[PDB]
This record gives C-alpha cells, sequence and structure tokens, in this order.
C-alpha cells in the first residue's frame, strides 16, 4: 500500500508514535517519506553485504527481521521480514519502536541524518489534523 501523507500521519498517531522515546510525529513522517515514499511493499537488496531492507521504514534483515538468507543475522523484532511488507503497519510500528529503544535512537537510519535532522520538518504533518 502507498499511503497518502495525512492518512499515514493520523495512523502513526493512533499507534502511539507521537513523542515515542522523544521522537515527534513529523520526524517519523520525514523518515518514512525518504525511506520508501510511504510504500509498505518497498524492498531493497544490498548486494554488497547480502541483506535486504523491508517495508515502510526499510528495516535491514541483518538486525531487525528474519528472511533466512542473510548471513550472520539477528532478528531483534522477532518477526519474519514478510510481516514488514503488509498493508497493515502495526508490526512495522512495533519494530520501529524497538529500533529507537537502542542508544542511537532515530539516528539508526542514516537517511534521517541526511534528510531530516536539523531541518524544518513541520511540512510533513501540516494540515493533517494531528
Amino acid at each position: 500500500k502507498v499511503f497518502e501523507r495525512c492518512e499515514l500521519a493520523r495512523t502513526l498517531k493512533r499507534l502511539g508514535m507521537d513523542g515515542y522515546r522523544g521522537i515527534s510525529l513529523a520526524n517519523w513522517m520525514c523518515l518514512a517519506k525518504w525511506e520508501s515514499g510511504y510504500n509498505t511493499r518497498a524492498t531493497n537488496y544490498n548486494a554488497g553485504d547480502r541483506s535486504t531492507d523491508y517495508g515502510i521504514f526499510q528495516f535491514n534483515s541483518r538486525y531487525w527481521c528474519n528472511d533466512g538468507k542473510t548471513p550472520g543475522a539477528v532478528n531483534a523484532c522477532h518477526l519474519s521480514c514478510s510481516a514488514l511488507l503488509q498493508d497493515n503497519i502495526a508490526d512495522a510500528v512495533a519494530c520501529a519502536k524497538r529500533v529507537v529503544r537502542d542508544p542511537q535512537g532515530i539516528r539508526a537510519w542514516v537517511a534521517w541524518r541526511n534528510r531530516c535532522q536539523n531541518r524544518d520538518v513541520r511540512q510533513y504533518v501540516q494540515g493533517c489534523g494531528v
């Protein structure tokens, strides 16, 4: 599913993402935007290390989910990577919450640093009623 901006904003708020571990909703929106364009079935194979990024937040198979073909991988979210490709984003949100519970927080995603950090990210939630 490809979410419309405000539809996603409202969904993330209902799932308790606003302010989770000090991260505002606009930051989560900025992250999903640059990671997948709000596309839940987005996948990306990293040929250099044999891992794949899955879903709306592009979780890497080496650390967050199990796909069975990634060498030396762990499954911190205790989910099949298939769960991160559903139209329903409940599992993806639960895993995102797990990721930020680590010390790096939202910085775990390099894309956030390049495109969201220290920027005016208000535009991502503007007019969504959140």
